[PDB]
């Protein structure tokens, strides 16, 4: 396996998130924690203030750490991952040989460092009670979906539409309106040239060969490795109401994160939230999507998990040894689908991979289930390219595959 990605390479993307991105991150949390005074103040009174000033502090003290390249610390705070973290800390050090010191900001692989950032942001929030359940990310995760909602209506308005017809859609029109979501979901004709690899139509093959083989009784479960809160929430959760509604899946399976993560991320307090907005709307059609979706929850024709592995530093390849149970709930999918840059980068190890190498080799032993990743590039890593193709983007684009705007739809498994 090849080298990790990481900010050796002072020319590096990660590079560039390391030095100027996450001291942005971390000074936005320092200032929503500071515009919170009040608030704090007013629910916890004098403690709340305490606690606020304490968590700042930590987060200063974190952000010092990381401009000048200090070595990683272990965790401290009892939580429910705390010595995993430190297991793993150990085991990253372990790879260091003499020349290359101790784990640290710009030499441990980026995949570690950003996990090890958020994690540290946790810790100081739990350190900090009362204030021990502030999201840092809520007041951005709450303004993507305000920010939204002309096109949370649009869509909730289609997807509705689109149910009141299903049962009249030849399999090829069903075939169409699924390839429609699909892209809503990963980012349409305008859109269609920035689309890279296309693995549809093996999503199709697969969903549509379940639905017409299925037994009196059986299940086709579909599980949704979920990425941002907000918009791309929404479009997961309509994705996930045409697969139930089409009966190409039976049970649709969510995944999100633990604790407050990559900013965005979709925690089950984000995800509860969403839905109960979207359900609590007055406009017809959210309403009527939102009850709906509720109603699926409350019969477990829709599941939401929660897993500490998500939010470890570990790439999926880890996974059978440390999380043996989520490997084994993950083999039970009859279609893995992961959302966003993140998870590929997990999925592939974040490392220096040619792009040549096939998705299933980058994979490394990853194979629970039928699986794709349905990704906006916003890192240098890409497998499974034709010869050729990622280093033509390079000299035409040298930024291509780190600003979002090219899309894959990468599938491994069967066909
Ligand atoms: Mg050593
Ligand atoms: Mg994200």
């Amino acid at each position: 396996v090849p080298a990790s990605l990481s900010g050796q390479d002072v020319g590096s993307f990660a590079y560039l998130t390391i030095k100027d991105r996450i001291p942005q991150i971390l000074t936005k949390v320092i200032d929503t924690l500071h515009r919170h005074k009040s608030e704090f103040f007013e629910k916890h009174g004098e403690e709340g203030v305490e606690a606020e000033k304490k968590a700042i502090s930590l987060l200063s003290k974190l952000r010092n750490e990381l401009q000048t390249d200090k070595p990683f610390i272990p965790l401290v705070e009892k939580f429910v991952d705390t010595d995993i973290w430190n297991q793993y800390l150990e085991y990253q050090q372990s790879l260091l040989n003499e020349s290359d010191g101790k784990s640290r900001w710009f030499y441990s692989p980026w995949l570690l460092v950003e996990c090890y950032m958020y994690r540290r942001i946790h810790e100081a929030i739990i350190q900090s009670p009362p204030i021990d359940y502030f999201d840092v990310f809520k007041e951005s995760k709450e303004q993507n979906f305000y920010g939204s909602q002309e096109s949370i209506i649009a869509l909730c308005t289609h997807l509705q539409q689109l149910i009141r017809t299903i049962e009249d859609l030849d399999e090829n029109q069903l075939k169409d309106e699924f390839f429609k979501l699909l892209q809503i979901s990963l980012w349409l004709e305008d859109l269609k040239p920035f689309i890279l690899l296309n693995d549809m139509e093996h999503l199709w093959s697969l969903l549509s060969n379940c639905k017409k083989t299925r037994e009196k009784a059986s299940a086709t479960r579909v599980y949704i490795v979920l990425d941002n809160s907000g918009f791309e929430l929404v479009t997961d959760l309509i994705l996930a109401d045409f697969l139930l509604s089409s009966e190409l899946a039976t049970e649709v399976h969510f995944y999100g994160k633990t604790i407050p993560w990559f900013v965005s991320d979709t925690t089950i307090h984000d995800f509860n939230w969403l839905i109960e907005q979207v359900k609590h709307s007055n406009h017809k059609w959210m309403s009527k999507c939102g009850a709906d979706w509720e109603e699926y929850i409350k019969m477990g024709k829709w599941v939401y998990h929660n897993h500490i592995f998500w939010t470890l530093p570990h790439e999926y390849c880890a996974m059978p040894q440390v999380a043996p149970d989520l490997y084994a709930e993950l083999q039970k999918a009859h279609l893995i689908l992961f959302k966003g840059d993140l998870n590929y980068r997990k999925l592939t190890g974040d490392r220096k991979w040619e792009f040549s190498v096939p998705f299933h080799q980058a994979l490394n032993g990853f194979h629970p289930a039928p699986l794709c990743t349905i990704r906006t590039l916003k890192a240098e890593i890409q497998v499974g390219l034709q010869p050729g193709q990622g280093e033509q983007l390079l000299a035409s684009e040298p930024s291509w595959w780190t600003t979002g705007k090219y899309g894959i739809f990468q599938y491994d498994g069967p066909l």
